[PDB]
C-alpha cells in the first residue's frame, strides 16, 4: 500500500523505473478491514477502462508518472460488465451505460438501455434507495445531464434511457408515463428519489410540464420549488450553500445539456499520425470560471453529506470521458480523466481523515480508445500528441465506420480503499459491487 | 482470495450473476505472506492484456464462467510496460515482445528490439543467470522457437533479436557476433547458458555451423550433444526423461519454427461480422499428436526442476496469443489462451501443494483485439464467433492497414500467488516483476 507510485528515477538505469520503493507485504495487510463503512464515495470514470487511464496517464504525467487520486487506491482487481440480450437472457458482451450502471445500483444485470429494472422490467431497488431507507445522506454528482444513464440510474426505473421528461416518457415508456398510471420519466423520479445532493448538468429537461399528478401543468422546474429543493445554477450559489437534507434537498443544474470539457483539441483523423502535426492539448475556451468542476462539486457535496451523523452515500461520475472517446477527441477525453483524477483525491483526502470511508474508483465499461506506435498506418482515426515526457504518443479510434466510435466489453480496472475494500481484489462482477457496498454500510 | 469465481446462478435474477460468495478479507489476509518462497513460475501469456483474457474466457466459458488457472489468482493489479527510445533515451509508450521481456528479466527499461542489454548496449544479468549462480534450477518453456524474444530474454545479451544464429548475427550483432570476440548468437549463447531445462520449437537453427570457437564447423545441434546435453523433439522421449541438471540438461525442440497452434478458424476480414457466418473453432487437424501441449511441457519442467533441493525458477510462456493476434485470426489466439490457462492450472495445483512456490500470470504487452458489438461496422478485421453462452461474440482487429495488427499500450492485469505475491498489487511496473522476484528468491 503505497501513496507514490511514479517512477523510482532514471527510467533507463536499473531500477529507475520501478514503482515500488519496498515490499507490499505489510503495508496491504494493513489496509484490510472489514469494519463497517460509515460512508462511500463510488467515483465512476464513464467509458475509462485501462486503455484510458493509460493513455492520460502518459500524456499528463508521464509514463512513469502517477495519478495522486486515480492510481493512489491500494486495492485492485478486474471485473466483467457483460449485459444481458432482453429476448433470449443470454450475454450481450458489450453493455451501454445504463445497464451496467443499473448492474452496480441494482446488484441484477439487464439489457441495454434499461434504467433500475430487469429483463422482465420488473423494478428494484437502488443502492441510492435504500440508503436514504436507513437513513443515511445520499448524492449524486456528475458532468453530464442529470437525466443520462448513470445518474439516473440510482434514481429512476424506466424501460428505455431515452425517457427524460413527460413528453419522451409517454411516447417511449408509455407504462412509466405519469398519465398512464407510471412512476414517470426519469427526471419526474429524480424530483421523487429526493437524494440530498444533486448536481449536473440537463437544466433543458425540467422546462416540460407534468402532464398528470399533483404538479400538472407547471414545469418540473417549478415543482422542485415547489417540493422545497435548492435550485443552483453556477459556482457562486453552489458555494454559498450550507445545508443540504430532506427538509432543503440541493440540486444544482449547471448547463443546458452536459457540462462542458476541459480541454480542447482537435478530432482524430485518417491517417492524422503521418498526415497532421502532433498536438497539444489548450484549455476550452467555451468553458466558464462559473460553470464548477468536477472537483469542486464532490467537494461540496462531500461537506454537505458529511454533516449527516448516521453516515452518507455519494456517486461521482466522470461523464464525459465516454462522450469524448465516442467523437475520437484524446484531448477532450484525456481532460476529463484528469478531471476525475482531481475529484478522486478530494475523495481520498477526506476518506484518509475521517477513516470510515469506503472509496472505489472505476468504470462502467470499456472503450475504443488505444495506444498505439508513432508510425502507425491504421484503418481509423488516429492523432498524434506531445506528452509530458517530451516524446511523441499515438492513439487510435478504429471500431468503427460510424460518426461514433463504441464500446469494447474488456474487463478492467476496479480499485478501492477503505472499509470492505478486499472485496474488489481479484476477479469479481460489476453486480458483485452493489453487494459489496450494501454489505460494507451493513444496508442489508 | 476464493477459488471459484463463477457466476453463482441465474444471471437474470438479481444476484445471480455475481462471483463471490462472500466477505474476501479474511481470506485476502491469509493469502498475504512475505516469508521466503523457494520456486517462482512465471507464466507469460504473449500479448495477453485483459481483452484477450474476456475474449477467450467468454468464448471458452462463457460471460459468467471462469479460468480455473488464468483467474484463480487471488492477488491481482495493473502493470506498466513502455519501453525507451534508444536515441532519446524518453518512454517509446508501445514496446515489442524484446524490450518488455528483457525489463521483467533484468530490472531495466530498453529499446524495442534489445535482449538483455540497456539503451547503452550494455548488458546486465537475468533472473535465470541469477538463479542458476544462486544453485537452483532453471527451466525456460515456450511454445515459440527458443530464438524468440521472450524465452532468449533470459538467456541472451544481444543488441538485435534478429539475431538468431550465427549467419544472422554476423550482420545484425557484429559487436556479439562470436568470430569478433562477441558472446555469440541468441543460440550460442542459450547452449552457454545451460538452463536446467530448454522446452520449444526453434530447431531451424540449431541446423546452422557455428562460424568460430570450439564447435566451429559443427551444426548447433551437434553442439548442444558434444555439451552434455540430453536432446528430445516429441511428447514420448519427453515422457522418458528422469533427469535434468547441470551434467545432464535438457533441451527439447519440437518444432522447426513455433509449435502449432490448439485451434483452427478463418481470419477475421472487413465487414466479417456482417458478410459472413458465425464461426465455431474447432481443433487444428494438422497438428501431430506427438507434439506435446504447454501443460505437458509446464508439467514435466516443475516434475524435473522440482528435484533441487534449493529450489527452481521457471518462466512459461503461451507464445502464440500474441502471434495470433497480429494474424488477427480469433479461433488461434483464443485456442493459445486456453492452452495457457491449462499450463496455469498445473502450475498453480504444484504451488498450493508445495505451499513455498510464487505462481505469476501476466503478459508482456497489450494487443489489438477488441471485443465490440454484433452489428458493429468496422473499417478493419472483424469476425463473429458462436461462445459457449450460445450467444455471437464480434471480435474487431482495427489498428493496422498493414498484414500485420499491433500491439497496443494499455497498462493491463498481472496476478499471482504464493510467497509475495503482493507485490503485484496497486500500480506496478514491469520492472518492479524482476525485484520483486529477486527478493521473494533472496537472491539480491
Ligand atoms: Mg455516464
Ligand atoms: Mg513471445
Ligand atoms: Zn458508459
Ligand atoms: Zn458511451
Ligand atoms: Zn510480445
Ligand atoms: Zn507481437
Amino acid at each position: 500500500v503505497l501513496e507514490n507510485r511514479a517512477a523510482q528515477g532514471n527510467i533507463t538505469a536499473p531500477g529507475g523505473a520501478r514503482r515500488l520503493t519496498g515490499d507490499q507485504t505489510a503495508a496491504l495487510r494493513n489496509s484490510l478491514s472489514d469494519k463497517p463503512a460509515k460512508n462511500i464515495i463510488l467515483l465512476i470514470g464513464d467509458g475509462m477502462g485501462d486503455s484510458e487511464i493509460t493513455a492520460a496517464r502518459n500524456y499528463a504525467e508521464g509514463a512513469g508518472g502517477f495519478f495522486k487520486g486515480i492510481d493512489a487506491l491500494p486495492l485492485t482487481g478486474q471485473y466483467t460488465h457483460y449485459a444481458l440480450n432482453k429476448k433470449t437472457g443470454k450475454p450481450d458482451y458489450v453493455t451501454d451505460s445504463a445497464a451496467s450502471a443499473t448492474a452496480w445500483s441494482t446488484g441484477v444485470k439487464t439489457y441495454n438501455g434499461a434504467l433500475g429494472v430487469d429483463i422482465h422490467e420488473k423494478d428494484h431497488p437502488t443502492i441510492l434507495e435504500m440508503a436514504k431507507a436507513a437513513g443515511l445522506a445520499t448524492g449524486n454528482v456528475s458532468t453530464a445531464e442529470l437525466q443520462d444513464a448513470t445518474p439516473a440510474a440510482l434514481v429512476a426505473h424506466v424501460t428505455s434511457r431515452k425517457c427524460y421528461g413527460p413528453s419522451a416518457t409517454s411516447q417511449k415508456c408509455p407504462g412509466n408515463a405519469l398519465e398512464k398510471g407510471g412512476k414517470g420519466s426519469i427526471t419526474e423520479q429524480l424530483l421523487n428519489a429526493r437524494a440530498d445532493v444533486t448536481l449536473g448538468g440537463g437544466a433543458k429537461t425540467f422546462a416540460e410540464t407534468a402532464t398528470a399528478g399533483e404538479w400538472q401543468g407547471k414545469t418540473l422546474r417549478e415543482e422542485a420549488e415547489a417540493r422545497g429543493y435548492q435550485l443552483v445554477s453556477d459556482a457562486a450559489s453552489l458555494n454559498s450553500v450550507t445545508e443540504a437534507n430532506q427538509q432543503k434537498p440541493l440540486l444544482g443544474l449547471f448547463a443546458d445539456g452536459n457540462m462542458p470539457v476541459r480541454w480542447l483539441g482537435p478530432k482524430a483523423t485518417y491517417h492524422g499520425n503521418i498526415d497532421k502535426p502532433a498536438v497539444t492539448c489548450t484549455p476550452n475556451p467555451q468553458r466558464n470560471d462559473s460553470v464548477p468542476t468536477l472537483a469542486q462539486m464532490t467537494d461540496k457535496a462531500i461537506e454537505l453529506l458529511s454533516k449527516n451523523e448516521k453516515g452518507f452515500f455519494l456517486q461521482v461520475e466522470g461523464a464525459s470521458i465516454d462522450k469524448q472517446n465516442h467523437a475520437a477527441n484524446p484531448c477532450g477525453q484525456i481532460g476529463e480523466t484528469v478531471d476525475l483524477d482531481e475529484a478522486v483525491q478530494r475523495a481520498l483526502e477526506f476518506a484518509k481523515k475521517e477513516g470510515n470511508t469506503l472509496v472505489i474508483v472505476t468504470a462502467d465499461h470499456a472503450h475504443a480508445s488505444q495506444i498505439v506506435a508513432p508510425d502507425t498506418k491504421a484503418p481509423g482515426l488516429t492523432q498524434a500528441l506531445n506528452t509530458k515526457d517530451g516524446a511523441v504518443m499515438v492513439m487510435s479510434y478504429g471500431n468503427s465506420e460510424e460518426d461514433s466510435q463504441e464500446h469494447t466489453g474488456s474487463q478492467l480496472r476496479i480499485a478501492a480503499y477503505g472499509p470492505h475494500a478486499a472485496n474488489v481484489v481479484g476477479l469479481t462482477d460489476q453486480t458483485d459491487l452493489f453487494y459489496t457496498m450494501k454489505a460494507a454500510l451493513g444496508l442489508k
